[PDB]
This record gives C-alpha cells, structure tokens and sequence, in this order.
C-alpha cells in the first residue's frame, strides 16, 4: 500500500499557482477554507445560487464556473456527481488551461465516463474518507481524516505532486493519503452509504422501537441507543484503538460479560446476503441507473424521503430529547471564515 | 420527566462534606478527578491493587475502603457490580456514618438486593450515560454527559440535594440528570451492552468481511466501516441533530439517494426478535445468573473472549490500519491529574 503523510508531500507545487474550487457545498466549503488557511491562492467557481453568496460572505473571490476554471492551475470539481457530465462538457473542458489538473472527490463520474482525460491536462481523484464539517474542524485542531487518491491521467508529470500538495493543504496527509483506484473507491463509498449507514441507523432504531414497545421511557431509550453520544463515542474511540478494545478498556466487567455473550452472534445470514446484493447493485450499474432517475427531478423523491424520515418515532423522540438535554456541541460560528467567531461561553 | 441542569442543582450541599470514591477504575477515576477540580473534598477507598497506587500517583488521599467510608458524608460505590454484595456487607454497612449517603452508578446490585437501604442513611443511584474517559474529557471542556438518578431511601431529607450536588460537580447536569427507577436503568443499560453494542460491531464487521471476500483493499474496507472515524462522527453528530438529519445536511446527493434507498429496509424480523430475547434474558434474571457464574472465576472466560476477539480479521486489519494511518487522538497525558501534562505538539 502507498500511503503519504505530511513528510511525504510538499506545498511547493502550489506556490504561485491558483486552485479553483468548483462548488461551495459540503466538500467545496471545507476545501476552500483549509486551502486559504494553508496559504494557497484559492478562487471559487459556482452557479448563481445560495452557495455563490455564501462563498462571497466568507470572503472568497467568487465567479461563474467558466471564469474560475480559465484562471486556475488546479480545478477541484466539488458538485454533485450526476451534475459532473454537463459541467465538464460545458464549463471545464473548454476552459481547462494547458498543463492544468482536474480533481474529483469521488470516482462515480470517472466510472460512468462523464469526466474523461483531456490532452495536455492532468486528471486525478482525491476522495476524503470524511464529510465537510469534520474535515474543517480537524484542520483547525491540526488534525485531518484519511483520503484515497488515483492519478487517472498524468500528461505533465506533475499530477501526483499537485494532488498530494492539495491533500496536505486540506489536511488529509495528517492521517494518511492512500493510492486506491477510482473504480474501487466508487464501490467502497457507495457500499458504506447504501449498506452500512442505513443498517447502522436501522439497528439503533430497532433498539429504540423494542424498548418503547416494552414500556421503557422513550427519552431514556433514545439516549441509550445513540442520543447520549455514548455509542458514537464508542465508534469514534473504536476508530482509534479498535471497537472490541474500547469495551475491554472502558467497559465495566458487567458490560464486558454482556457484550462478549452476544459479540459475533447477533446478525443472521440475511444481513451478510443483503450486503452482497447492495454491492452487486453498485458494481452492476443498477444503483447508477436509480441515481440518474432520482437526479432527473431536482431530487424530488429524496426531498419526500428526508421529510418522511423526520416524522419517524425515533426522530420525533430525538426532537423531545434534544429540547430537554443539552449536548456538548462545538459552535459552528464562522467555522469556514479566515478568523472564527468569538468562542461561545 | 424530571430533568436537572446546572441551574437546578447547588454545590452548597457538599461544602464542608467529604466524598469517599470507593474504587478508582473507569468511573471511580473520572468521579474523583472531576469532584476534586470542582472544589469538593474527595478521598479514595480501594483494596491493595494497582488502582490504589494509581490514585496515590494522581495525588489523592487513598486508604482501604473501611477507613474511607468511616470518614465520609457521601460514599460512591464505583467497583464491579458482582463485588457490591461482599463490599457492602463487610466494608460499607458497618462503617457508613449516621445521615451519610451511599450512591451506586448502576441499579444491578439494587435489583439483586446486594445493596439495600440502611436505617438513618440515604441510598441513591447516579448512573452516567457515558464511560470514564469521555466524562473526564467533557468535564475539562466545560461539558458533560447525561445521567439517570433514583432516590431509593431518603432518611435525612437531603438525599436528592446531595446526589444532584455530586452530579453537578462531576458535570452530568451540564447535559441533564433525569429521574429514572434503578430497575428500569438496570435493564436499559444491560440491553445497550448486550443487544446494541455487539450488533453494532457485528454489523461493521459484516461490512468489512463482505468487502474483503469480494477483493477490496482490507485497509480501505476497515477505514470505510469505522476505521476512518466517519461512521463514529456520523453517530456522535447524529446524537446532537439526529442520524437521518446528519445525512440530509452533510451527505452528497449521491450519498443521500443511496442511504434513503435502503433506510428502514436493511434488517429482517430476526434482529428485532433477538432484541426481545436479550431483554427477556435481562428482565428474567438469566443474564444475572450468567454474570454471577462468569464472576465465580476472576472473569477467566471474559479474559479468553477478549484475547480471542483481538485475533479476528477485523482487529488484525485494525492493527495494520492504525500503524499506517495516524488518528486524531486527544493526548491522555495526566488527564486525571489536578494539572494536565503539557500539550503534545
Ligand atoms: N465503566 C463504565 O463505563 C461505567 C458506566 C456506567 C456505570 N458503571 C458502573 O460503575 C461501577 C464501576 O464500574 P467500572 O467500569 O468503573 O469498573 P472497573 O472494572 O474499572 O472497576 C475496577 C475498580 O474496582 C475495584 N474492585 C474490583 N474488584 C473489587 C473487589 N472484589 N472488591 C473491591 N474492589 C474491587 C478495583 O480495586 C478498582 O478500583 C459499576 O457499578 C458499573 O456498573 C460503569
Ligand atoms: N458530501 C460529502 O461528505 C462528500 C464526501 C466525499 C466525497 N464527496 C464528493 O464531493 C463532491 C461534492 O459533494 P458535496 O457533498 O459537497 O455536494 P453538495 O450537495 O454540497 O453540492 C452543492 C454544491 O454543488 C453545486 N451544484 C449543485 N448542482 C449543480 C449543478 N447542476 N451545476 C453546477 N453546480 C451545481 C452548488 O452550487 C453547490 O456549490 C461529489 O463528487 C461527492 O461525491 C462528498
Ligand atoms: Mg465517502
Ligand atoms: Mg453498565
Ligand atoms: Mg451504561
Ligand atoms: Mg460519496
């Protein structure tokens, strides 16, 4: 495995270069803020929507996508994957300078052939293993999350150095940036989002629903299954030292005995078989067809699903718990500004 | 629901009083450190083992359990639940002063009748919804985790004020301290440890095993299922704003569409039915019998299970990942000392 940390990547390839962050959403905002705070010349390219004014409000040089690309040495395409094809064809390909680098943060558009190599220009993937807020929060703490990278086309011979320079400036090399094919990254990423994340929340919800049906205080039930932050803490501490190890070190003997009675015995074959089906639907292109269909609207069915989700007993109970119990939040005040808001006492 | 935050609980009931922390383990150490830093007079009562010298090393007045109880107004029994009966009968009951308060952090010993009310003395439960390290780390950040409390016996009329004074000093009232019966707390707590925690780790492991069997990079597979910290971050951010809400706010449209394709559809009836069985085994006293049997040895079978757990593919892969990727850790240097170690650069 090829893994780069801070000492394996220089900022020198970005000196006197301009990085165009295309999009100012979940990833675009975090990339833009970290690049700027790392002393990189950054511009934002964005369509005429709320994100354009947000980028301006947070002190960035903002223009349409075409002008940003045309005045950039490195272009980071940080907009939704189903929009890549149209923006690549219309905005990026006609304006990408000779010897410039285009990066995606997900391999989907590469697998589908919506983003393709261009003569005289570099193409790469730099895919964070983390969402926007934590990438920004970690960065401010001198930390970072891992990333996968893939050099798809290196026409200049500088593609790797520039990608790893972006990675260090955004903070991914503080954890590690591992070489992984865009195809494998695509399937990995989609599998986490389609099998693991839903199954994980479904499980928490099953815990809540059984407790409430059996007459347990709904606030207490919600708190134990995730609301307290304890299961989230176990998973984040587990990420560091191992999940079984967290229980061995911080579980009472009563907890450890209970845990190890059921550890490896809880799930039937049907869960493992569902994981295989999700993966086949991802690899076979069934999901890709489903996604394109959902993106045919402005994600109308997704909007309905999000709304319906919040009416579920678990999310009704959550609102009641979070109203009654204060949570240890890190204030988001000017998190993506050059200077953050005064600390909230 | 009766929930106390900082403004509903005074430190005044602890002024000129001594708190004996019995045990200096996962909970005992966090209680002792927070109480001291909150300006409470704290002593440690502990048997002649490694925890005794650790308490002394961290600057505490440490004696045997009998002497600590005898010189205390409030006694916190923070040792394993199966040891409560013998320590109550031998060390606590004969030495508990007139008008003194005994607190447990779990209702198990109360349900089993191993800890019982005593004439002229107060009995209560103050059960944190969090393990030791995070209680201490939250406290240092001016934060806290929730707790459940139950006044089992109030012979003085001061039991509630003293319990909630302990809760505020240790930091639980920064989130909220909710009245909940020791019995219900017992079953809730055991259910989280026996159904949810194992099922959660089993699920993560199922994700890892299917990916590795299907030819995915084992480091990448491990990172996606928890190793990156992303799923842990989703769960901890989810604790605050809701699990579905985290995906709605920080998920890409591709992620959100994938998530909502499978959300509420991933688990068969068998999982829900297993949750019911675990709960019946807890409520019926089957687990209690199993626990007493495991505690008959010095938890010998648990030691074997912990050792075996670390040899599993997931934990072998974890060691390889954590060697190759740096994780954003909060340094544990003198975390439980009056003054913490110099910040690790
Ligand atoms: N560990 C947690 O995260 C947690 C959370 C909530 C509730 N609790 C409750 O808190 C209590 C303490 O659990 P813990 O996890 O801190 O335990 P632990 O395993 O860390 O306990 C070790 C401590 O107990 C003492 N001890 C062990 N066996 C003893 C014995 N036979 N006689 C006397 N002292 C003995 C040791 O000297 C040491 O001080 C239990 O009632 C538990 O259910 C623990
Ligand atoms: N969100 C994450 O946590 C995350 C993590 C890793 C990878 N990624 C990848 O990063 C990329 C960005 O995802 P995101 O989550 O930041 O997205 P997002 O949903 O926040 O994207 C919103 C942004 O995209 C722009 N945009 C939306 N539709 C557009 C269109 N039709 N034409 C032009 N611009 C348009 C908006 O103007 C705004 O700037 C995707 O390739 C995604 O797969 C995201
Ligand atoms: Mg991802
Ligand atoms: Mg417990
Ligand atoms: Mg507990
Ligand atoms: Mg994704």
């Amino acid at each position: 495995d090829l893994i780069y940390q801070d000492e394996h990547a220089s900022l020198q390839p970005l000196e006197g270069r301009t990085v165009a962050v295309i999009g100012y959403g979940i990833q675009g905002r975090a990339f833009a803020a970290n690049l700027r705070d790392s002393g990189v010349a950054v511009r934002v390219g964005n369509i005429d929507d709320r994100y354009f004014e947000l980028a301006r409000a947070e002190g960035h040089r903002v223009t349409n996508i075409a002008e940003a690309v045309a005045h950039a040495d490195i272009v980071l395409l940080l907009i939704p994957d189903e929009a890549h094809g149209a923006v690549f064809d219309v905005d990026i390909a006609p304006n990408l300078r000779d010897g410039a680098l285009l990066c995606v943060a997900h391999g989907h558009s590469l697998v589908q052939g919506d983003v393709r190599p261009l003569p005289g220009r570099d193409l790469a993937m730099l895919a964070p293993r983390m969402y926007g807020d934590p990438i920004r929060r970690y960065y401010l703490a001198g930390q970072g999350a891992p990333a996968y990278f893939d050099i798809v086309a290196d026409h200049t011979g500088r593609a790797r150095d520039r990608v790893l320079a972006i990675a260090r400036a955004v903070g991914f090399t503080r954890a590690g940036v591992m070489a992984l094919g865009y195809r494998q990254e695509t399937f990995l990423d989609l599998f986490q989002e389609q099998f693991l994340a839903p199954a994980l929340v479904d499980l928490v919800e099953t815990g809540f629903q059984v407790l409430v049906e059996r007459g347990f205080n709904p606030k207490a039930a919600l708190l134990e299954v995730y609301g307290s932050g304890e299961m989230g803490k176990m998973m984040l501490d587990g990420a560091d030292i191992g999940l079984d190890e967290v229980v061995a070190l911080q579980g009472s003997p009563t907890c450890q005995v209970g845990y190890h009675r059921w550890r490896g015995r809880t799930l039937p074959t049907a869960v493992r078989e569902l994981a295989a089906r999700v993966l086949d639907q991802i690899e076979g292109g069934d999901f890709s067809a489903y996604l394109k269909e959902q993106a045919s609207n402005d994600y109308a069915s997704l909007d309905d699903a999000r709304r319906a989700a919040l009416k579920r007993p678990l999310n009704v109970a959550h609102a009641q718990v979070r109203a009654a119990f204060r949570f240890p939040t890190e204030a988001a005040g000017g998190l993506y500004q050059a200077a953050q808001a005064p600390a909230d006492v």
